[PDB]
């Protein structure tokens, strides 16, 4: 159990520059005590001064009231909220209610990060409860909300909904595999319909969850990025410079396209070479695909590093815009590196495979090859992700008065900050696989379902012991990933459909693509209309109802009288008629 | 000038049933005086008792305050508003603030309608000002808002925006006609882009106008229809009965499809017969098209009567749903009766004209025919609409103490109530023509532009003298017509494109259709994003800003001190390091 410590700051103090660190440290303590936070300083590991800060209940209550009033201002209207408020008062510059200690913008370059402490007593209980169940009720998601903020709870709710909705993919995929053979248009139509209904129902459930948790309209609120650099003060930046920096993303995009496409082209060429000339023992015929998948995490990580460097050099005023741009770049890179192989196999080799002949000549036809390639690109990448996610940190950690608490905090500081965008990206990639290439191997979704049941626990374990406690945040939605999902769905509505024509056989292909796209749009509109007729609206309506309960013309008008003589002349005129 | 009379009620009193009319009349006077309205009764024409009602300023001010409070409840927050409030207090049943005098539901079957008086002094000035100008400023639309409510102002603003945006259609249509010959893909792409940008900019301007007029969120408010009939009281109706009545619209739809399609098929067959066998004098070769257009208003009117009868027999709880259903039916019928001829000419006769040969045999090839057919279906239907709109009521009216004021009101009562859905339907049909068939005749849009300049005045004149004063209403948007417009745009993105392939020549047609649709979607997303970066938001933000300003752990924490000894041990640990 913790000692009531709310937040911990590292403040590494290296031997070099040991003349301004003390001044920065004393300024940090003075500023942090100015906002009224109790502090305690202890030693750490490798010349570090770990400072633990906590809350005078009157000031905390005043801050909570101010935050609630601010939320009421924007129309928005527990451990997570308290920790969030403490972090906000720690981070918000001293301009209005806080003291700037951001480790990026101002002079606080000697601190690593500010993180909340992790409670092992709750963590072990949560892990045991989640691993001893089969399905997760809303109480578990509510507990995740109350402990690890709103973003983590939103991600876990999305994962649970996706895993639950994947049960029908597996159902009719197994049905098609057992009976409908391979490359059936009906399976593609059912997959598109499921993607549409899943997207719409997830949006509805997400709005319901936002209403329940009281985080409606949080996305509208804009939070300034401390790392943002301005030039004038109207804190403004020239948009021309921003678009100039953005234009750098284009040549990077084409360069990565060329590099990855060339790599996949050579791998495909050599694999078809060895499949055509080597008798082998089947399994060895697709070994380059497994090798490419195994190497995918390294190049993906270096590409994510390059993308995050580009985003950091791209000045963004607010947190939301920076996050959206980073998500867009990461999604583009992952889509590329995880789908170009299948795209080349399906829409390049299958329709016209005579263009790869020069590669075969340098080294020294079967529609069914895409099915095996999709089987591999479904089974093995999730295994590699599992290995790099859960079991390799296990190996790394196995390789390595109140002193035990200090040792626990010191070991916690080395743990990297847990991020949610990575898990969202993995889930979006899996959904794209399902929506775009399940026709080649209908069983694939089923496998993903199994993986999801592990992931919904495994990622939880990733939060527990392999990472430090995430900083609570409020997000109205899951972010731009939402839109990304829709895009993938639309792409599936073409992609899989075209595959059905390509692996079973010009005019027919275009007709099938057009029909599938129009059917996708029709069912999208139909499901949107159906869900428009159906939660949180009743609670909002009840809240709204409860708040609710909380001279010619003078002679003409002075002709006879008021009411009585009027009806007198009424009967008079009736009789005259 | 009027005598200060606010509203007028007819209350026809025929010779038959002259025993309950007097009781109904006395009940009407008592109920209307209960809500505090001065009344005056005079004779009319053909056994009618015209009653004029006006407002005690205290009660009117109280009603205005109550209405403003109700608008504040729903988040929404001049002669038109005053007249609307008077009509609301006249119509709202006596359950809460009013007295039910609706001429449909309750016993008030002896009254024709309740209408506001028309001011000729303002009307003649407005007509002269609009006819003496070239372009209309926002002041004219504001005056229309303050006089004839919000729906009329919204319609006139939409017409003005559409006429202004039609100037580029005419520009590049004349450019293509002079240089690019006929059936150019570039013209189709430009037409689709213009449709997209016009739709998006009209939505933006419409939101801006709603913000300016303070009618934001009015569409969310639901108004009960007095004619609605219920069975239980939870005022509810079984949805199964409603869908059973709705299902009747399907066989009616196919029956009208069959009838109109057969009529157009015979007309086309006979016109091609006479064009192939009769030397004539060209103009006489398309005479059946002119005859069909001239007969179109009669069948369109009978079909609108059938559709409104079906809608009336279809019980709708609220005004908004009833209006949406009626608009949907009317739009479907008009789309059918005004576009099936062109659709048959373009996508049936041109691709495979050998199926009409049996009709030619019973009676007893050229891509360029669609251009002439579109020329006729652009020039002559607007002429017929003009004839049936402005000049025929002119002929009808030429054929036919304070007594002159009474005579003026009596002549006003015979005038039919002006509706806006008809003008919206005409404009939507014109926009559909432009978006779907301008490739056949690029000059068509230009002609429409000219007509619009007349229409923006002519329809105004239709309000002035050929119809009674419309009852003011608030509408947040232009209604389901909005969505209809989008549909037409999408259809154009296919239709015109296909025409380009059909009049210039299977795989190519499908490729062109797919490319045009995808280009339309791409520019739609691009224009939506561009407009998302750009009004009323600043005023809302300023209003929002203005409203804003309106024991181990005890020993651990009690280790040394508060601030000072903390920094003492801070330097101590720094030195120890
Ligand atoms: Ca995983
Ligand atoms: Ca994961
Ligand atoms: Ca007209
Ligand atoms: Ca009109």
């Amino acid at each position: 159990s913790n000692f009531g410590v709310d937040f911990v700051i590292h403040y590494k103090v290296p031997a070099a520059e040991r003349d301004e660190a003390e001044a920065g440290f004393v300024q940090l303590i003075r500023a942090l005590t100015t906002v009224g936070l109790a502090t305690e300083v202890r030693h750490g590991e490798n010349e570090s001064l770990l400072v633990f800060v906590k809350v005078s209940p009157d000031l905390f209550a005043k801050q909570v009231y101010r935050a609630r009033l601010g939320d009421w201002l924007h129309g928005v209207r527990v451990e997570a909220e308290r920790l969030r408020l403490i972090y906000l008062m720690i981070t918000k510059p001293h301009n209005e209610g806080g003291a700037g200690v951001t480790p990026t913008n101002a002079k606080w370059k000697h601190v690593e990060s500010i993180f909340p402490l992790h409670s092992h007593s709750f963590n072990k209980e949560w892990i045991k409860k989640w691993s001893s169940k089969y399905t997760l009720e809303q109480t578990d998601i509510d507990n995740i909300r109350d402990k690890f903020g709103e973003s983590v709870a939103f991600y876990f709710a999305f994962l649970r909904s996706y895993f639950r909705f994947l049960v029908i993919p597996s159902a009719f995929g197994f049905g098609a595999w057992l009976l409908l053979g391979q490359f059936s248009y009906l399976y593609a139509l059912l997959c598109g319909l499921w993607s549409v209904v899943f997207f719409e129902y997830w949006k509805k459930q997400e709005v319901d969850l936002a209403v329940q948790w009281g985080v409606r309209g949080v996305s509208s609120i804009q939070q300034s990025r401390p790392e943002f650099e301005w030039e004038h003060e109207a804190k403004v930046y020239p948009p021309m410079k921003r678009v100039k920096t953005q234009l750098l993303q284009i040549p990077f995009a084409l360069a990565c396209v060329v590099a990855l496409g060339a790599l996949i082209v050579t791998c495909n060429s050599l694999e078809v070479f060895i499949n055509e000339v080597y008798s082998g023992p089947q399994y060895l015929g697709f070994l380059p695909t497994i090798f490419l998948v195994i190497g995918t995490p390294t190049i993906s990580g270096v590409l994510m590093g390059a993308a995050e460097k580009l985003n950091a050099m791209e000045n963004y005023a607010t947190v939301d815009a920076h996050d959206a741009a980073l998500i867009q770049k990461q999604f583009v890179l992952n889509f590329m590196t995880s789908y170009m192989a299948l795209f080349f196999t399906a829409f390049v080799y299958i329709p016209f495979g005579h263009i790869l002949h020069p590669f075969l000549n340098f080294w020294r036809i079967n529609p069914a090859r895409i099915s095996n390639q999709m089987f591999y690109f479904t089974v093995t990448p999730q295994i590699v992700n599992f290995a790099t996610e859960v079991v390799v940190p296990y190996i790394k950690q196995q390789a390595f008065e109140e002193a035990e608490f200090l040792q626990r905090v010191r070991e916690e500081c080395t743990l990297e900050e847990y991020d949610v965008s990575g898990d969202y990206r993995e889930m979006v990639m899996q959904f794209g696989y399902v929506a775009m290439f399940s026709v080649a191997w209908p069983l694939a979704a089923c496998c993903f379902l199994v993986n999801n049941w592990v992931e919904l626990r495994s990622d939880a374990l990733k939060i527990a012991i392999s990472s430090r406690r995430p900083i609570p945040w409020r997000t109205d939605s899951i972010g731009p990933w939402l839109t990304a999902l829709s895009f993938l769905s639309w792409l599936g509505s073409i992609t899989s459909s075209a595959i059905v024509y390509l692996c079973s056989n010009a005019w027919g292909l275009l007709l099938s693509i057009l029909f599938a796209e129009h059917f996708y749009l029709v069912v999208q509109l139909a499901v949107r209309f159906v869900l428009s007729k159906l939660p949180g609206l009743q609670k909002e309506r009840k809240e709204r109802f409860q708040t609710k309960k909380r001279t010619p013309e003078e002679m003409f008008w002075q002709r006879q009288r008021g009411m009585q003589e009027t009806i007198e002349i009424g009967r008079r005129m009736i009789e005259q008629q």
